[PDB]
């Protein structure tokens, strides 16, 4: 249809190193998506900090599905499979 694209969201905090370089990447190839931020409250935090679970972490949600951060990032960049999942919205 006319319109191949997905709304794509990214959670990070201020003060996360790993997190800017994985919107600098996103941002790179092209990719338009949300920033918002996670520290800004507990909940928002939690809830996101929660999927991954670890401290915490940039999130990239891409379509209908939660990518992951940096490490997710820098994995599907280097196969390329990133500009399907940015196009499509969600996972081969």
């Amino acid at each position: 249809g006319p319109g191949s694209m997905v709304d794509v969201i990214i959670y990070t905090r201020p003060g996360c190193p790993y997190c800017a370089r994985a919107k600098a990447l996103l941002a790179r190839k092209g990719a338009e998506f949300n920033e918002i931020d996670a520290s800004a409250t507990p909940e928002l935090r939690a809830e996101m900090q929660e999927r991954s679970g670890r401290n915490t972490f940039p999130q990239i949600f891409i379509g209908s599905v939660h990518v992951g951060g940096c490490d997710d990032l820098y994995a599907l960049e280097d196969e390329g499979k990133l500009d399907s999942l940015l196009k499509t919205g969600k996972l081969i």
